């Protein structure tokens, strides 16, 4: 007959003791195992097979030797008899580690395109903002569900439960709006009103808990700022760290200008350290400005800026060719991996933005400028993950991102879970498991 019906390699690990079973392909002849740990002495990997009655294998003993480089190899597995004989291709693999998240596996819970949440559906909210244990929804009330800011329990949502919880918003009133843009922060909720002149009162508010009363934190007079421009809160980039220390970066509607607001133990904002920082037209009244890490560096973009590495004054370090109205750019580390998030925002009757939540892969480099740098370099520039929001350009395209990882017992990470929001189109939760090593 002269055939090989099984066989295994008996020697696999570190400690040359696992059997391993092999898979024979018959019709092509070939032999495959599962991958071996690269600890194991591939340079005589013993064998033991069933073959057909009086067939010898050639020798019970193969030299898989590989460099450290590479991670299979192909040798000739002989069987022999009286006057045949048959060759088979046989291949030994290592395994090789895999990082960051599985990109192809999404759970999405999507509150956009058909599923729209209802006060998305209208430019009387511009904001919401997520955690992993909430959505916060900063609605302006209006016909028909008169809705004010409130609270959305993530677990409810994952079961398609709309439950609003109000926030006490007794006294959360000067402003042109009284609130426009917030965030979700080391589980406190902070809002800031919209600002439409010198005289018009630019608050901030904060909520320590969810039932808790708003407190008033900032109650910023534009007009004894120097250099200040009209408009303010049109945007806010809320970057505070979980000491509760940062600054709140708000861009003038005319895009001359960010508002750098310092605030420290969660609820103190430094009135007399306010710096007014240069912007530029192209940023649009739609532009943000997030820290990438706990560095001092931090990443700005808008409609017509491309993400940019900027430092704490603005100053521009380095311009990467991340566009397409990119908005909300958020630097992710994720199982020794390393993303942006952003949102595209649509601004403009005629954008043709995808209007939509993107991640890019910015893993390979050391510093977030050598990651910059070598995805500009490279040749693919397309985002490694994308969700459409749906809907179409508007003239107040305001967009945010967020992201919660979720570790195991053991402290690592287990889940990547981004979030983005978009003025007229609703909000997605996208979720994603790490990669597991291709168990083939």
């Amino acid at each position: 007959d002269t055939e090989l019906l099984s066989i295994k390699i008996l020697n696999a690990g570190a400690n040359g003791d696992k059997v391993v079973e092999g898979t024979i392909d018959e019709a092509k002849k070939t032999i495959n195992f599962p991958r071996l740990d690269v600890e194991t002495d591939f340079s005589a990997l013993s064998i033991e097979a069933e073959l057909s009655e009086g067939a010898a294998l050639q020798s019970e003993v193969m030299d898989y030797s590989m460099d450290a480089e590479t991670n299979e190899k192909t040798q000739v597995l002989r069987i022999i008899n009286h006057n045949r004989y048959k060759d088979y291709l046989m291949k030994v693999r290592k395994r090789v580690p895999v990082f960051g998240a599985d990109f192809e596996k999404p759970t999405v819970y999507n509150f956009s395109g058909d599923n729209i949440y209802s006060d998305f559906a209208t430019n009387y909210t511009r904001c919401a903002s997520y955690d992993g244990e909430h959505v916060l929804v900063v609605s302006r009330p209006t016909t028909p569900n008169f809705h004010t800011p409130h609270l959305l329990k993530v677990s409810d949502l994952k079961r398609g439960e709309i439950k609003p919880i109000m926030l006490d918003v007794t006294g959360v009133k000067g402003g042109t709006y009284d609130y426009n843009m917030g965030a979700l922060i080391n589980g406190h909720v902070y809002l800031s009103s919209l600002s439409g002149g010198k005289v018009s009162p630019f608050k901030i508010y904060y909520w320590e808990t969810p039932t808790s009363n708003p407190e008033v934190i900032a109650n910023i007079n534009v007009g004894n700022i120097p250099g200040a421009g009209n408009r303010h809160g049109d945007n806010a980039s809320y970057n505070i760290d979980e000491n509760g220390n940062g600054f709140i970066f708000f861009g003038d509607n005319a895009a001359t200008e960010f508002l750098k607001v310092p605030i420290s133990g969660h609820k103190t904002v430094d009135i007399g350290n306010i710096k007014v920082l240069p912007s530029k037209s192209d940023a649009t009244m739609v532009t943000n400005v997030y820290r990438v890490g706990d560095t001092d560096q931090y990443l700005w973009s808008g409609i017509r800026v491309p993400v940019t590495l900027v430092d704490e004054s603005l100053g521009e370090k380095y311009k990467s060719k991340i566009a397409g109205e990119a908005v909300a750019p958020k630097v992710v580390t994720f199982n020794e991996e390393r993303y942006l998030l952003v949102c595209t925002a649509g601004q403009g009757a005629a954008s043709k933005a995808s209007i939509a939540l993107e991640v890019y892969d910015l893993t390979k480099g050391e510093t977030i400028e050598d990651a910059l740098k070598k995805f500009d370099e490279g040749e693919n520039h397309n985002p490694i993950y994308q969700f459409k929001l749906g809907g179409s350009g508007n003239g107040n395209a305001l967009a945010q991102t967020d992201y919660y990882i979720e570790k195991d017992e053991n402290g690592k990470d287990a889940k990547l879970c981004l979030f983005a929001s978009r003025t007229q189109s609703g909000f997605v939760i996208c979720e994603f498991p790490i990669k597991q090593e291709e168990m083939d």
